[PDB]
């Protein structure tokens, strides 16, 4: 006689401890997992040899730590089914006793869909009883595959709505938050040996391909509300794109490189992350919007969660983009372009006027800052190129509504109008170049 096993593969986002029944639990609301290739074997000789030595608990933790160990993973005939677009997936027809005793069957997810991470090993005895004292014949499980994510949390050290793109302002410090799992299995040896852990990598890489954040720092690491950043580090590794060892090994413009067991005392490390084994870490850092943030571009990064040197987990992030303008001060009448024409940004601000004061400085303007007073000889006067098409260019604004003050013609001219009213459009230099005019004596 025979009995069904129906998993029901389900995202993580958290902790939870929630204890699998064996009973169909119906629709409880979470979100499927698709594309899990689960393979089953039957452990009930392996079992019932170790019940021997250690009591029923220690028996089935240690073949999920070492399932390798006890089964040839890569059988052929170990049955497989993949998980369908509802997270289902159903081994019908085995065996309820084995030699003489009930079965007992492991669990394995041979491959685990991006961008998540494996569910436990997990070992079912038989028989799983009814409360009306009759076996279950269809047995309902439900694995979980914690979801890697990485978001922007934070500008400026405020909360901000999550969203797919971001606008920033030049000098803005952003705050991101990667998060993933420790391993259910962090601390255990590999299969089959007295003197070589399982793990040897535990690594985080953190980039963008594209100009625009300078690294500031590593903010926090945190599992299970505590905060392990103090006790690691020294132990592990770490490079930014402020070390020069980083160009070195990779050549992108921004990142990070962590690895909790590649640095000088790596078994120091696993001991501290078996004891939070299976639980959520947040790894936190923040970076500062530069003068190679450009209009028209936008840019974000891709998280690589890796533990050997052959696989990895990806994860993006958003993208973020900022603002600029573009003017062409010139003689009325004609396309002569007029140098030192002499401006001041302005902008409202609730019925009330603030000019603008730039902290990184030919007609271009590429600021690492910009700050605002409404102290008008506190603004910044920007002066006009003599060049073709446009003469004076801003970048690094936030979108929104402007206007470019007057407060000097070029030596031989007078001012049409002082005010010229523009708006700047999110992540672009803008509609066209706005075209101001001055009258010549």
């Amino acid at each position: 006689t025979t009995v069904d096993f129906t998993l029901h593969k389900i995202e993580q986002t958290s902790d939870e401890q929630i204890q699998n029944t064996g009973h169909d639990l119906g629709l409880t609301g979470r979100k499927p997992v698709q594309g899990a290739q689960f393979k089953i074997f039957n452990v009930t000789d392996a079992f019932y040899q170790l019940l021997e030595n250690h009591d029923k608990t220690t028996a089935a933790s240690m073949i999920s730590q070492n399932l390798g160990q006890y089964v040839n993973l890569q059988d052929p005939n170990a049955a497989t089914v993949t998980t369908d677009a509802d997270g289902l997936a159903a081994f019908k027809g085995l065996a309820a006793k084995t030699n003489g005793r009930h079965s007992v069957y492991a669990f394995h997810e041979a491959v685990t869909p991006q961008p998540y991470q494996k569910a436990a090993d997990m070992i079912v005895s038989l028989p799983v009883r009814q409360d009306d004292g009759s076996d279950l014949t269809n047995i309902h499980l439900y694995p979980k595959d914690s979801l890697v994510t990485k978001n922007l949390t934070e500008i400026n050290e405020q909360a901000v709505a999550t969203k797919d793109l971001h606008d920033v302002a030049v000098g803005d410090v952003l705050t991101y938050q990667v998060q993933f799992q420790i391993p259910h299995d962090i601390g255990a040896l590999a299969d089959h040996s007295q003197d070589t852990f399982k793990y040897n990598q535990f690594k985080v890489l953190d980039y963008m391909t594209k100009e625009g954040l300078t690294f500031k720092a590593l903010t926090a690491i945190t599992v299970d509300g505590q905060d392990i950043l103090k006790a690691l580090t020294g132990k592990m590794a770490f490079m930014s794109s402020n070390d020069a060892a980083w160009q070195q090994t990779h050549n992108y413009p921004f990142g990070f490189e962590l690895d909790f067991l590649g640095g000088t005392d790596p078994d120091a490390v696993r001991n501290l992350l078996t004891q939070y084994a299976g639980k959520r870490v947040t790894v936190a850092y923040t970076g500062i919007v530069n003068e190679k943030m450009i209009p028209d571009q936008k840019v974000g990064n891709t998280a690589e969660v890796s533990f050997d040197p052959d696989s990895k987990i990806t994860v993006n992030g958003p993208e973020i983009q900022t603002g600029g303008i573009r003017f062409f001060a010139h003689e009325a009448g004609s396309s002569k372009s007029l140098a030192n024409a002499t401006f001041i940004l302005q902008r409202m601000n609730g019925n009330v006027r603030e000019y603008a004061v730039l902290e990184g400085v030919a007609g271009t303007y590429q600021p690492t800052k910009i700050t605002w007073t409404t102290n008008q000889d506190a603004a910044t006067r920007l002066k006009t190129s003599g060049a073709e098409t446009a003469n004076l260019t801003i970048q690094g604004l936030l979108p929104g509504r402007y206007t470019l003050v007057e407060t000097a013609a070029p030596e031989g001219y007078e001012i049409l109008d002082p005010t010229t009213d523009f708006e700047v459009i999110a992540g672009t230099w803008g509609t066209k170049t706005i075209r101001i005019a001055n009258t010549p004596v």
